[PDB]
C-alpha cells in the first residue's frame, strides 16, 4: 500500500490495488502518477514510501489562502441559491440525503430546518441542529450575472427556506457562517528557487470536486505576469532600465510576399504599458525573443510567433510560470520543478534520492541561462511593481525583498500574481474553467494578489529579508530623464540607475 509523506513527515495519503495527517490531494496524485510511471502497478502492492517536497505548515497556508480568497471573491458577486430544495421531506430523509453529500473545501453541507426573522436552524450530517445568524446571511444578495446583482436581502426568509440544502463554514469560535461553494477556481504553486522543489501546490477549490490539477494541467494566458521575460530579453539585447520607449498607439500594415508617452523601460514594466512591450519585442524580433524565452521553461509550441507575445497571450501553466520566475529569484539559473524528494522501500532502504540541478550555495550543478546582473536589475524593477506599481497591496506584508507582477487578461477572464524573494516563488491564478469575466471591477490585484499576499505573509513570517546580492559588474549612474543618457551636473530631474558595464 503506497504511502505518500510530506518533507516534514506528515502522511498525505495511501494508494492501493484490489489516516491522513495532511490534506494535499493534488500533491498526492502527482506522487501516485510519478510512482506508477517508475514501478508500474507494483507501486501500489510492494509498500513503497514517497517523501514529497511539500511542507505541512506551508501546504495548509496555501490550502487556506486559495479557499478564503475564492470565498471572498464569491460573496462579492452574490448568492446562486441552494444546492437542493427538499421541502415536506422528513428529518430522517434529510439525514438520508445529507449522508451522501461531502464537505467541499471546509464548507459542510447542511439542510435548513427552520427560518426565523433572527436567522436559521440547520442540520448537519451528524444530525446536530445549530443556529446560523442573520448577519452571516446578509451577503446573500441574488447573483444575476458576473456583473449584475439583486437587491440586499432584508430577512433570512429572503435567502433560505426549510428543506434548502446550503453550506456552512465553522469558525475558530465554533460558530457556523452561511456560505456557498464558489464557481470561480484558483491555482497556487510555491517553489524553492534553489532547486525547483514544490513547497506547496493547490490545483483548485476542492479535489473533493474534480481531480483536475489546474496548477500543472490548466494552460492559461499570463497577460502582464509575462512581461518580465520580454523585458529580460530587452536588457540582454541592447536595452537598459533607462532606455526611453514611446508609449503611444502603434500604426500597422500588411503588405505582400495611449498616454505617458516616451518613458524608461523600468517605468513601462511596473506600469504594465502594452505599447512599450510591443515596441521592445518589435526591436528584439519575434525569433530572438522566443529563443531567449523558451530557455526559462516555456515550450516553443505555447509561444505565439507574433506581436501578441508581448501582451502575454501564450498558454502556460502556473508551474511553468513559477519555474520560469525562479530564474530571476535564484540569480539566473534554470531549475526543474520537482515533487519526489525520496522513495523508500518496505524495510526502509533508500531506493531514490532526488538530485535536482541546484544553484550554488555530490549535487547536480544548475545551468546558468541569463546574466546574474540581468537577474539583479530585473529583480530591482519587479520590486517597483510592489513599491510604486500594481503590487502596492503587498506593501502590507512590511517587507523589502518582494518582487512580483499582476496579470489581467481581456475582460478579466484570468487574474494572476507571480512573485518572490530569494526564499520562495509563488504563482497565483484565478478564473473560470469555461472562461467568463470575473467582473468589471475585477483584476489580478483584486483576486490573485490578495491570495498571494495571505500565503507569502505566512511563508515569510519568521523569515528575515532575503533578496539577491549585487553581482560583480553593475554601475549606478545619474541619467537625464529627458534623454535617457548620462546627465551633466545641474541636470534637473537627473536620477540614478543601474547598468551592466556598457
Ligand atoms: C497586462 O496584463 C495588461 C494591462 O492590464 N494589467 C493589469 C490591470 C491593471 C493595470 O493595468 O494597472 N488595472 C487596471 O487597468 C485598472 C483600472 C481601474 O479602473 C481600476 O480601478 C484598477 C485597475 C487595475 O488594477 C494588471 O493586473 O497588471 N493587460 C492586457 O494587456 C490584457 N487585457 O487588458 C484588460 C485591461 C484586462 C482588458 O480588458 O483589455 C490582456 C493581455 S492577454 C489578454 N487576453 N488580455
Amino acid at each position: 500500500p503506497l504511502k505518500v509523506y510530506s518533507e516534514d513527515g506528515k502522511l498525505i495519503s495511501e494508494f492501493g490495488e484490489m489516516t491522513p495527517e495532511l490534506n494535499a490531494p493534488y500533491i498526492a496524485e502527482m506522487a501516485r502518477a510519478e510512482m506508477v510511471g517508475r514501478y508500474g502497478s507494483e507501486a501500489y502492492t510492494e509498500g513503497y514510501k514517497v517523501i514529497t517536497t511539500v511542507r505541512s505548515d506551508l501546504q495548509n497556508a496555501a490550502s487556506q489562502s486559495v479557499r478564503d480568497g475564492l470565498i471572498d471573491y464569491d460573496q462579492r458577486h452574490g448568492y446562486r441559491g441552494p444546492e437542493t430544495r427538499l421541502p415536506g421531506q422528513t428529518r430522517d430523509a434529510w439525514l438520508k440525503h445529507l449522508g451522501q453529500q461531502r464537505s467541499i473545501g471546509g464548507l459542510e453541507p447542511a439542510i435548513v430546518t427552520q427560518v426565523e426573522k433572527s436567522g436559521i436552524m440547520v442540520m448537519t450530517r451528524d444530525g446536530k441542529e445549530e443556529a446560523v445568524t442573520w448577519d452571516s446571511m446578509k451577503w446573500a444578495r441574488p447573483f444575476l450575472s458576473n456583473n449584475s446583482m439583486g437587491p440586499m436581502p432584508r430577512q433570512p426568509a429572503d435567502v433560505a427556506q426549510a428543506g434548502d440544502q446550503i453550506r456552512v463554514q465553522r469558525q475558530e469560535d465554533g460558530t457556523l457562517r452561511f456560505v456557498q461553494i464558489p464557481a470561480a477556481q484558483s491555482a497556487l504553486i510555491s517553489l524553492d528557487p534553489k532547486d525547483g522543489a514544490i513547497r506547496s501546490l493547490v490545483g483548485g477549490f476542492s479535489f473533493e470536486q474534480s481531480n483536475y490539477n489546474r496548477a500543472i494541467q490548466a494552460k492559461r494566458q499570463p497577460g502582464s505576469s509575462f512581461k518580465p521575460f520580454i523585458y529580460s530579453a530587452a536588457l540582454d539585447n541592447g536595452f537598459t532600465a533607462a532606455s526611453l520607449v514611446n508609449d503611444a498607439p502603434i500604426v500597422f500594415v500588411d503588405e505582400y510576399l495611449t498616454f505617458l508617452g516616451p518613458i524608461p523601460l523600468r517605468e513601462a514594466l511596473y506600469k504594465s504599458r502594452n505599447m512599450v512591450s510591443i515596441r521592445v519585442l518589435q526591436g528584439l524580433g519575434i525569433e530572438r525573443a522566443i529563443s531567449y524565452i523558451t530557455k526559462f521553461g516555456f515550450q516553443r509550441d505555447e509561444l505565439p510567433r507574433n506581436f501578441s507575445l508581448a501582451l502575454g497571450t501564450a498558454t502556460v501553466t502556473p508551474m511553468e510560470i513559477a519555474g520560469a520566475w525562479s530564474v530571476f529569484a535564484n540569480g539566473g539559473y534554470k531549475v526543474n520543478p520537482y515533487v519526489i524528494e525520496r522513495i523508500e522501500s518496505r524495510d526502509g532502504q533508500v531506493l531514490y534520492q532526488a538530485n535536482p540541478p541546484r544553484v550554488p550555495v555530490e549535487p547536480t550543478p544548475a545551468e546558468r541561462i541569463i546574466d546574474a546582473r540581468t537577474a539583479y536589475i530585473m529583480t530591482s524593477m519587479l520590486q517597483d511593481v510592489i513599491k510604486r506599481g500594481t503590487g502596492r497591496r503587498a506593501l502590507a506584508l512590511k517587507r523589502t525583498d518582494l518582487a512580483g507582477k499582476t496579470g489581467t487578461t481581456n475582460d478579466s477572464k484570468d487574474g494572476w500574481f507571480s512573485g518572490y524573494n530569494s526564499d520562495y516563488v509563488t504563482s497565483v491564478w484565478v478564473g473560470f474553467d469555461q472562461p467568463e469575466t470575473l467582473g468589471r471591477r475585477e483584476y489580478g490585484g483584486t483576486v490573485a494578489l490578495p491570495i498571494w499576499i495571505r500565503y507569502m505573509g505566512f511563508a515569510l513570517k519568521d523569515k528575515p529579508m532575503h533578496t539577491m546580492a549585487e553581482p560583480p559588474g553593475i554601475v549606478s549612474l545619474r541619467i537625464d530623464p529627458v534623454t535617457g543618457r548620462s546627465a551633466a551636473p545641474g541636470t534637473p530631474g537627473a536620477y540614478f540607475e543601474m547598468f551592466k558595464n556598457e
